[PDB]
């Protein structure tokens, strides 16, 4: 059972799943259980797919176990603090869809799985990794004992994997842009309507952003040292991307990491500060996540200086 200090503590936005790796089903669990109730999932079921989930995450710096968890939470947080505003299917939906969202990720970008010529770029020309995640969800799914989703008739079973698809999708960040553009001229026109299943749709889409990034939304700390986690894999890519003959973007090549602080100042101008900008004008109560990230802004501003 949880410990009272993340009982307390995993209400907070930036609250981090620390270093203790059995530790994190059992926080999925009661995540799952605050916002979606005890009876929501069969219990063994339920921790049967927890683990089957768990085994099929690699041991990759960044886009871990670890990472799937962390998104959760952020989903958690957002969801607990709008309450009345996602169903009971929605919500259910998106936790596992946050816990699945990087299945079998290699530490590779789509774009690397393109120049590589990677089989799975041919079977998913768009989206490469995504169609896979959701892919390697619906097969975990489908294990014996796995399907987490028997207690719904066939219908809530279709629309809660379409919930997941779109959801899991939505975090290419290649689509953000475009998602996080159509959203802004829906508020500044006042036009966004959370009774329109495509409006619906882009906000949970954003959402999805936002979990994704969440690592900018804590505190420096945790912040500044996960960066370590997410170059391993992009010099990772850069040294790959080399061996194929191909000059990598500065990003990816660790002959310009002493630019970390300014490449940071750009992510965060051009897509961090806009995709929580953007959430807590849709859903005020987001609010922390966007202080927190503007905070570490300034902590990358105050490394230049
Ligand atoms: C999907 N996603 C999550 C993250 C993230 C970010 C921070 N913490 C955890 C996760 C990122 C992300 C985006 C940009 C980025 O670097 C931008 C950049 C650009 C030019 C550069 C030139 C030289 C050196 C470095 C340079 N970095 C690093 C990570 N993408
Ligand atoms: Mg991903
Ligand atoms: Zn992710």
């Amino acid at each position: 059972n949880l410990p009272a200090r993340i009982c307390r503590d995993i209400e907070l936005f930036h609250f981090d799943i620390g270093p203790f790796e059995n530790m994190w089903p059992g926080i999925f669990v009661y995540m799952i259980h605050r916002s979606c109730g005890t009876s929501c999932f069969e219990l063994e079921k339920l921790c049967r797919f927890i683990m089957s989930v768990k085994k099929n995450y690699r041991r990759v710096p960044y886009h871990n176990w670890k990472h799937a968890v962390t998104v959760a939470h952020c989903m958690y947080a957002i969801l607990q603090n709008n309450n009345g505003l996602f169903t009971d299917l929605e919500r259910k939906g998106l936790l596992i869809a946050c816990l699945c969202h990087d299945l079998d990720h290699r530490g590779f970008s789509n774009s690397y799985l393109q120049k590589f010529d990677h089989p799975l770029a041919a079977l998913y020309s768009t989206s490469t990794m995504e169609q896979h995640h959701f892919s390697q969800t619906v097969s975990i799914l489908q294990l014996e004992g796995h399907n987490i989703f028997s207690t719904l008739s066939s219908s809530e079973y279709e629309q809660v994997l379409e919930i997941i698809r779109k959801a899991i999708i939505a975090t290419d960040l290649a689509l953000y842009f475009g998602n996080r553009k159509q959203l802004e001229e829906m508020y500044q026109t006042g036009s966004l309507n959370l009774h329109n299943q495509s409006h619906r749709d882009r906000v949970i889409g954003l959402m999805m952003t936002a979990c994704d990034l969440c690592s900018v939304t804590k505190l420096w700390p945790v912040t500044k040292l996960t960066a370590n986690d997410i170059y391993a894999e992009f010099w990772a890519e850069g040294d790959e991307m080399k061996k194929l003959g191909i000059q990598p973007i500065p990003m990816m090549d660790r002959d310009k990491r002493d630019e970390v602080p300014q490449g940071q100042l750009g992510f965060y101008n051009a897509v961090a500060i806009p995709c929580y900008t953007t959430l807590t004008q849709i859903l005020p109560p987001t609010e922390p996540l966007l202080k927190a990230c503007r905070d570490n802004l300034n902590q990358w501003e105050k490394v230049i200086r």
